[PDB]
């Protein structure tokens, strides 16, 4: 009940949302400034949802981790007790890879939320779908189609016995396939360390005192920066991978401080900046591809793209159809990190520092996790209004209206169909795309 499916994950709210890209999605429409209803005089006559995956269990190899790191502190320490206690017995049960099934849940709600703000198109338009290839994008993809599904079928205005919505193109993520939703073949950018580098950097102005803190509770304990992270990592995971989900924050989060949150946070919005946003200078090379096909898209014209794109799966109506009028793609954080940035979503954004936390304001809206939770989502519109003959182009980001850049912005964020193309002169040109290879 403080899980809605229209809000997200409010629940610890004060905690919960400093987990960056380990954050549940959670709503940010209280925080838009414009409003993300549909204008007076208006229409929406296009929709196009870029969603990620769901809160997933740990990969195989954190997990390994994780799970040696709580032995070691289980063998050597000599006190658990006041907030330590748990540590004592704590049994690391938790599965690897897979969707949860809070993570399941929530594509679940992200497809009942998606039906019904766009329901005067989603009542008789099948919309056509995309999804990168990994078992969580796919079963996400899925999760989000159910929903969808449920949601039409209660839908007195529906267009019934229509098709399903289905995954009509599975986009393979193999080392050689161009892939737009999440690209692979930048070889000079696959190479890149610049993100490490800065995690290093900013992890050391502020993990040891944590980690002098941790050992001088838990005597016998010796624990490397890269550990504390992990206990940090565990307090998303131990949270939102249970039954208790909505009851209970995990005994980890209490470990640290609020103000050590804020830079939990800060931190991971700096591997995502630096990994695969504007800081890194091919990061937003990495989302021209998926720029073009929204192009294409929005001028029901073919895909002008040299970048990330299949050509095979682009230049045929079938695996790529320019009239559908929704459309829904699935993919993972960092190239929906690429995506946002080549988009120019973030153009009035100023790199962010390697040295100092800043706030929501510093960064013009920028962070992790208000950018890629778990189950994060894009929506581009196109509507059609009263005052005006050309199409009006608008975006939100996790439920909050972005103001385009590029293009004259009005009042409400929007710009013109045509000078909002027209400003995406870098995913039109390539972008650095030829700096793959050199
Ligand atoms: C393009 O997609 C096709 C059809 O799914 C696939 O068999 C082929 O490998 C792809 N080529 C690249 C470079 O991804
Ligand atoms: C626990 O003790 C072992 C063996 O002395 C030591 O190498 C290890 O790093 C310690 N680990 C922790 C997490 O305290
Ligand atoms: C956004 O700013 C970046 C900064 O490099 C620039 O390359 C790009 O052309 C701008 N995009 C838009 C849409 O204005």
């Amino acid at each position: 009940s403080c899980d809605t499916v229209d809000q997200g994950y409010q629940c610890f709210s004060e905690t919960s949302h400093l987990w960056g890209q380990y954050a549940p999605f959670f709503s940010l429409a209280n925080e838009s400034v414009i409003s993300p209803e549909v204008p007076a005089g208006c229409r929406v006559t296009f929709a196009q949802v870029l969603s990620r995956h769901g809160a997933r269990y740990p990969t195989d190899s954190k997990g390994k981790k994780y799970s040696a790191l709580i032995e070691e502190i289980q063998q050597n320490a000599t006190t658990f007790d006041g907030k330590y206690a748990f540590l004592k017995t704590y049994n690391y049960s938790l599965g690897a890879d897979d969707l949860t099934p809070f993570g399941e849940q929530e594509l679940v709600n992200s497809g009942i939320k998606f039906y019904q703000r766009y329901e005067s198109l989603t009542r008789n338009i099948v919309p056509f779908i995309r999804s990168s290839g990994s078992s969580r994008v796919i079963a996400s993809g899925k999760k989000f189609i159910e929903g969808f599904q449920s949601t039409k079928l209660k839908d007195p205005r529906a267009q019934p016995g229509q098709s399903s919505p289905k995954i009509d193109v599975v986009i393979s993520e193999a080392s050689s396939s161009n892939n737009t939703l999440d690209p692979g073949t930048c070889t000079v950018f696959e190479d890149s360390e610049l993100a490490d580098t800065v995690e290093a950097n900013f992890t050391a102005t502020f993990v040891p005192s944590i980690r002098q803190r941790l050992e001088n509770d838990l005597s016998g304990v010796t624990l490397t920066d890269t550990e504390v992270t992990y206990l940090m990592d565990m307090c998303s995971f131990d949270t939102i991978s249970t039954s208790t989900v909505d009851t209970k924050l995990s005994p980890f989060c209490d470990l640290f401080t609020h103000d050590e949150w804020i830079n939990y946070d800060y931190l991971q919005s700096l591997k995502k900046y630096y990994g695969h946003g504007a800081g890194n200078p091919l990061g937003p090379t990495q989302g021209v591809g998926y720029a073009n096909e929204l192009i294409a898209r929005l001028t029901h014209s073919p895909v002008h793209d040299d970048t990330s794109s299949n050509h095979t799966l682009d230049s045929s109506p079938a695996t790529f159809p320019l009239n559908s009028t929704l459309y829904a793609d699935f993919s993972h954080d960092n190239g929906i990190i690429s995506i946002l940035f080549a988009l120019g979503l973030y153009n009035g954004t100023k790199p962010l520092s390697t040295t100092t936390v800043e706030n929501i304001t510093q960064t013009d809206g920028f962070s992790s996790a208000w950018t890629v939770p778990f189950a994060s989502r894009l929506y581009v519109e196109m509507m059609q209004c009263q005052a005006e003959q050309e199409p009006l182009v608008r975006v939100l980001v996790n439920d909050r209206v972005v103001p385009l850049h590029g293009c004259p912005v009005d009042a409400l964020g929007r710009c013109t169909r045509d000078s909002f193309v027209r400003g995406l002169s870098f995913a039109r040109s390539g972008g650095d795309w030829a700096e793959c290879f050199a």
